[PDB]
């Protein structure tokens, strides 16, 4: 085979939050739109594939000059993973080698130059996931885990919990916007955390996703700066 | 001695960020006001002292009937610590024995009712802390901690950053609003985290911390439920 460098969107017709979410407007362009370009502004990608079970999505993608891919219903459920949609995109346009990125139409402000940035740390030879992250609000070493019904244990040092955060290691949640994975590695994995896992390090601003109508307004007001 | 229980609510004159905080009004009545009425009203406590470098703060506890330690100024910085101010207050009043909870001007939700529910977990043989804690947003296991420059390692398991969240431990944050110790030990600790820790579940709403504006304005609204 060739090998590809694979971009695939998934983007269903049903989202179980806010309606039809995927084609909301932000700043007179669809979420899914905001996705493409930066897909297409990285330059990263040999291939773009939006997957959906949806035809007003499917034009969308369309109208935007990339590839569609028609998940069947069973794929584009409530309950359905996002690994197992990926994983129908790719067969369904035979790539097996290269890198698939995983690229959430619910981050809108991750732009083309943060894909540049996220794919110039894979590494292509020891083929570990690079996944965009920012950092954590509350210190996750600050916090207890419950171990039985009303007991609970630090989750390192109870010291921890005192400590001034400046003192402990630096802290990153994967923020959904970016997913690179080595292809062959993915579906032998059938995840999208493969070690040894890299992280490509975002401001929150940036990392904005959007689930309510004010996530919609405040990521319109991030652009207009 | 007389074995007491003592409620100190540390509230300097200089907050660092919103100005004159603790006496910042919240429908109609002070941070301060609020907390005092809290420890007054959970009938858990024989002595009520508030903390202070400030007339006006000092004014407004002698108002609501409760007692005053002045602190002087090294203990009343920036830079200086809670357990500093506790143990102050402390040996300002002649109390090295009972319990001693802290109960911060910043969290004006938690009522009395709260702090009863909390004293009822108090282990009085046992004698670990009593910390008011609310859910983790993030769930802490889903993180990755920075070991090198530009190298991370998961909290717990690579695979926790895709379980649901529902499959992972419990977790909690403490939110700033309860701290019971038995006062020997807070002595000889000189912390406020002292095993076995216990923990009184909040609601994210009634864990409202004020910070800025907005936060008064919420928690207003909250109260106007
Ligand atoms: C990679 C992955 O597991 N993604 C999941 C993410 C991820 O964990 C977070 O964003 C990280 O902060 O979480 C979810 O993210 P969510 O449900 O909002 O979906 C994010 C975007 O992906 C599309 N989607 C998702 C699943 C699927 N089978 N097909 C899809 O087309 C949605 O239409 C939307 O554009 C979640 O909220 O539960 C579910 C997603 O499946
Ligand atoms: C117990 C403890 O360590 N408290 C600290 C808390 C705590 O960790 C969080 O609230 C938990 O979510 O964090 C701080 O909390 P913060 O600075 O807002 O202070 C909270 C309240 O305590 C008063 N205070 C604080 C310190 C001190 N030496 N004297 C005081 O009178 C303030 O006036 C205000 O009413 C922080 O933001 O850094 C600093 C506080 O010292
Ligand atoms: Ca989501
Ligand atoms: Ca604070």
């Amino acid at each position: 085979m060739e090998k590809q460098n694979i971009a695939v969107i998934l983007a269903r017709q049903n989202s179980k939050g806010l309606p039809l979410k995927n084609l909301r407007k932000m700043n007179g362009i669809s979420l899914l739109g905001h996705t493409i370009n930066a897909a297409i502004s990285s330059k990263c990608f040999d291939r773009i594939i939006v997957s959906t079970d949806g035809g007003l999505i499917a034009e969308e993608a369309k109208n935007f000059g990339v590839e569609v891919v028609l998940r069947p219903a069973e794929l584009a459920s409530d309950t359905a993973s996002s690994i197992s949609g990926v994983i129908h995109a790719l067969e369904t346009i035979g790539s097996n080698s290269g890198t698939v990125t995983l690229l959430q139409p619910t981050s809108p402000l991750r732009t083309g130059a943060h894909i540049r940035e996220a794919f110039s740390l894979f590494d292509e030879k020891i083929k570990g996931s690079v996944v965009s992250a920012c950092p954590m609000e509350h210190h996750p070493l600050k916090t207890l885990l419950q171990i039985n019904n009303g007991e609970y244990a630090p989750m390192r040092h109870l010291s921890d919990l005192e400590q001034p955060r400046q003192q402990l290691p630096q802290a990153f949640r994967p923020n959904g916007a970016i997913y690179i994975n080595d292809t062959a590695s993915l579906i032998a994995n059938n995840c999208f955390f493969i070690a040894p896992t890299k992280l490509y390090i975002m401001s929150h601003q940036d990392s904005i996703d959007i689930d309510t109508e004010l996530d919609l307004q405040q990521a319109e007001n991030i652009l207009n700066h």
